[PDB]
């Protein structure tokens, strides 16, 4: 089975019957695709395509990335699953695939990151630049993002060159994972597993946010945060202990 | 009479004489249009059009919404009037129509909201997604927005599924009307009449901001705000009493 | 010599050999151009072009601006130099030219500002509107920006009509240079030389930020800031003395 | 229940478009945006043609808005386009649907594009008219001077390579194939292109040259070069053309 | 090292495309996206053709995905397109490369577009088929009815102005020039367009009209009008056409 | 006040474009971006042609930048394009303005596109050249081999269906109509296409086939098939062509 894919295809078929004028959109992006992988790469290439660099070139490059990284099949699905499990506003597997710029931005970064590591720096920067303009997510291609990442609303996200985000993290819009100013080498946050980072929060410097911690909306976080705590405020203070899942 | 429309047409004619290369823009969007309604729907369809879903399809759908909601004629004009009366930076009725993504985003939501209520969920999400990418306004289609809404600068606005904004409200860029985390059902703010919400403010949870209240730039608002007060800070505190108009 | 230009051409040639599919991008924008000026105006016109107003019309208008302002040759280069000297994340003169929406937004404003002063108000607003949508930078065309301006990440920048930014300033994303509310005439900040303004900061009213001062990420600045100090917090407080360069 | 509520051409086209969408849903954007969302056949035809001619140089929208202006000034276009559609339906065995010319056949799209251009030209909007002529020549391969006069119930079958000069006149119920020139001898000044009478068929690749008349109900065989006026009710063939027989109308 | 690993046509095309890019790097986006990034000649041809026919009305993507469906259902298309490419290579002195038809020659693009349309038409997808016919008529200037039957090793040289009727049959190894009509007399109902046998050459501007046969290995001189069946192994010329001599194949 | 400051063609075009905009302001984007914002006629012509040929496959910009390179290497193009414009103005009654070929007439756009392609081909940039030939065939319906040689003061009237072979030569002051082939007999190897001398007029649909010469000032009637060299100062007509009379130049 591939239950995420089969659900997505059933939803697209229903969506098309319900609203025929969207048939070109839904067949080109889901129903004529032979796999979820090709559906996701297609949508993102179409959103990022421009006269400067066609959707085709983007999609063909994405194909080469998938070929080199079969593990992306798994990561992709855990990422879709993170949306489904963590966002009450949408009730379909199809929604992140078609609609959610946060989800698109994560996979775009995975592409840009892979290119950057191949020494295809320009392609990597081009995708960073286009993602920054169209998804409003400025993620440096050398950043490292884990799987099961949930990028909710996303607008205004900034992630620096040396930032690391571990698995099962949720990140709101307006979040900066950035540097302080005395910044040469390793200068951006390391975000551990199961963290939630609320809207507008700034996490600055080579500091750590410990496992399962929550950063309240609007915090400015300048010192490392221990595991299992809630921080809030400008500057941030521990305001509680917290759990995971 | 229709003084907003007649002023807009006189401005466009003058603008065209003054700068002929913009004649195609100004005739296609204003001067060849038989009404303000068709001018507004045209501009917004053109800004939102994409290979995925043409400007035409968007404009035709907008036409069906107007046909089903003749009250939008009135709402549209009070919305234009809110810009004219509340923003010193522009002195023309034409400016919101042509230029102001906040104004475009409000009417886009009105379209998406109507579609959502018709059971055209995908179209609704598609427009939410496109508005989030192009206008940087992420408004859930189930949100409810009153008339005489002023969306100034707009970039980064987020409005949740169960948020309600009442009439004659002004909202700056960077504003979140969102949820806290213990969020099942009704979980997003209710904004009463005549409120001003300043840049970067986050209003979180199923809480109310009372009539004529002001939220200072950068506030994190976690508790309901009574009528006629100014709140400021992280977290927000009452810092004064205030009036309307 | 023109060492910035010659370095940019050598980088583009190398980039093209390294990744041939980007040859159309890199030749159209750099290598077939006879000057850095024409390269910069071309990239920005291509990013801002739309069915509403073609990249060609934008580029031709840009040409007229350069012809009227030969000083832009110098300003452009000091602006590129500000990126090179102040951002560790990129190591090429070519990077701002091709990729950095902040850099594109600054020159876009310089164009819009010049048009505004010519009485080509609509063109000016059109470019403000398009820059606000594509670069997420909302800069009123009557704003005044000095040279050696560094707009890092840029997303969500708002600059009001009467704001003045002097030379050698660095500005992060999420920054508002805006008004308080009792705002008739001169109502927006004046930013002096060598200032750094951190992510998310709001500077509100006709107040001054003195030379070489630093505004920490997330500050709400409501009172004028003296020279050579660091301010932080909501509301902002002096937290230190600081220097320039 | 006024007489103009009778419109079997539009209703069949709406039914055919919906059935097409069910059977091939990927075509739904095309068929809804061009037919099913339109409140009239006039608006569907204007939209189709506008989209075919649309270019970064002059948008489909500007073309469609200009078409709207033409219809408002020329109400008879509603009947003319219906008779032109009926011509295809009656005269071409290769297509079974009223929808076929509306969506597909560049001859039908060229005819209405000329009607638009012709109106614009008479209004003193000569650049708009030449622009349409230019775009029609490039996309429909039909180079029709905007001063040319074309009747109704015109069937432009296949159409590729059609040239019609400035002073040509084509009357009602004519059928014209691809590769046809209604042109000049090259040796006169004013009135200098052909006058085609009602009911004429002009075969593929025919050149008709000069201020000459093709008489009513006559037929021009494929590849004829026609240099002298043709009487009514004959077939001509050959290079140059000669009467090869007698013919009737309908 | 199965037999179908032998593919000198694809390998030469890959080499020619890479050499072209080195020599003229601004063409790198075109040549990589159309040839060098593709894992097969089939995918390059589908991509090229999809991009040429693509329009806001129906995207290149939808066309390319539909092409993919045709290849999956018609595996023989892999050999057919290779023989069609080999026809150009063998029969046109003006071009030296297998890559020339794949990228440039609208006759070759039209042939495969017809193959797609023909398959769709037989599947009951008649709107898709007419849409392709319509788009091919406008962009390649080749108006080929989707019910027409076209053999392999077809060379459509220059192509502009080609018209092929609904009941036409063209067999293998035919060469057809621009301005050619395989059409009707206008006076019959069912089977009514030409049957072209193997090895035939049809010269520029020829009209072949009626349910008539052009016999094997025969040649139709430029500008001929052909109204009667042509026996094998002759050349015909003239208006109307007459046997002017004897001819062999190859 | 050097001699090359005299440019009545450019100045009339600038005046005509501005007057057009006042009269029909919706055309302002087109006319300003193509004429009024340009600092030279060369730049207007390059821009117009680049925009017509532009495609996602190779942008108008790349085409315009490549045109710029051609002009820089071939300064005589400034005079050639002006004589080509003057040819239309002098030879076509249907248009009254120097601006008409620059904006509208695909024959004029094809000629300059060939000039670009021809230069590229001689530079070893054969893919670029074939790409332009391919795009011109599809958008202007003029299939001109880049190795063909075309003189100045060429008038390509209507143009649809033009085919010119690899070894064709056309000298100065020629007028050529639509449906014209300067092609091959199909039976030779090297030099194999026509040599057209100065002052020739070639009528619509004419096929001129072989390494044959059309003598100076001669005229080819519409629909002629020309298989033998034509002496100077005659008119030929027919299938095949025969001398039908005597003719002079101008
Ligand atoms: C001429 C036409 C109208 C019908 O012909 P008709 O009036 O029935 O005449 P007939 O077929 O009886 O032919 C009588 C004579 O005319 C000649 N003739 C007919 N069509 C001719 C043509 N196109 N060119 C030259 N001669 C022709 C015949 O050779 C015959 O000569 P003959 O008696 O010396 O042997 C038809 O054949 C034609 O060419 N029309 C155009 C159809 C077309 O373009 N279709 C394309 C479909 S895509
Ligand atoms: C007919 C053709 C196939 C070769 O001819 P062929 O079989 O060698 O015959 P010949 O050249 O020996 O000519 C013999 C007779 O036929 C005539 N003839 C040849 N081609 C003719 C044509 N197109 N039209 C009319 N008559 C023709 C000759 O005039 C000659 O008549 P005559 O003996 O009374 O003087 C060739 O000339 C042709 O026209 N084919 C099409 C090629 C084409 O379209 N090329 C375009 C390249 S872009
Ligand atoms: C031939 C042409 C140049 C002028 O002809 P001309 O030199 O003045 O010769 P005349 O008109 O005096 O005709 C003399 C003989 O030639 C014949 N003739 C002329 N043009 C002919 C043609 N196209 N085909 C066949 N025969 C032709 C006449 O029938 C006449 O024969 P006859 O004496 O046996 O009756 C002109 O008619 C022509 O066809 N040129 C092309 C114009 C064109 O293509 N225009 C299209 C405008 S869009
Ligand atoms: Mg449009
Ligand atoms: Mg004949
Ligand atoms: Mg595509
Ligand atoms: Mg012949
Ligand atoms: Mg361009
Ligand atoms: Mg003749």
């Amino acid at each position: 089975v591939d239950p995420i894919w089969h659900s997505i295809r059933a939803e697209a078929e229903e969506a098309t019957r319900n609203d025929p004028v969207l048939g070109a959109f839904l067949y080109a992006t889901i129903l004529n695709q032979p796999s979820l992988e090709e559906a996701v790469m297609h949508r993102i290439a179409e959103r990022l395509g421009h006269p400067d660099v066609s959707a085709d070139i983007l999609r063909q490059t994405f194909d080469t990335m998938l070929e080199a990284n079969p593990e992306w099949s798994h990561v992709l699905r855990v990422d879709i699953q993170a949306v489904y499990d963590r966002d009450p506003a949408y009730s379909r597997f199809m929604d992140p695939v078609l609609y959610l710029k946060g989800f698109h931005a994560i996979q775009t970064h995975r592409l840009a990151h892979w290119l950057y590591k191949q020494g295809r720096k320009d392609f990597a920067y081009y995708l960073q630049s286009r993602s920054s303009s169209i998804f409003q997510t400025d993620i440096h291609p050398a950043a490292r993002l884990g799987s099961g990442l949930f990028l909710d609303h996303a607008t205004g996200l900034v992630v620096g060159e040396t930032a690391v985000v571990e698995d099962n993290v949720s990140i709101l819009h307006g979040v900066t994972l950035g540097g302080t100013g005395k910044s040469s080498g390793d200068r951006h946050p390391k975000i551990r597993q199961g963290v939630l980072i609320g809207a507008g929060a700034k996490i600055l410097g080579n500091i750590q946010v410990g496992q399962c911690s929550k950063i309240a909306a609007g915090s400015v976080v300048l010192k490392s945060v221990p595991h299992n705590v809630t921080v809030a405020g400008v500057p941030a203070r521990i305001i509680g202990e917290t759990g995971c899942t």
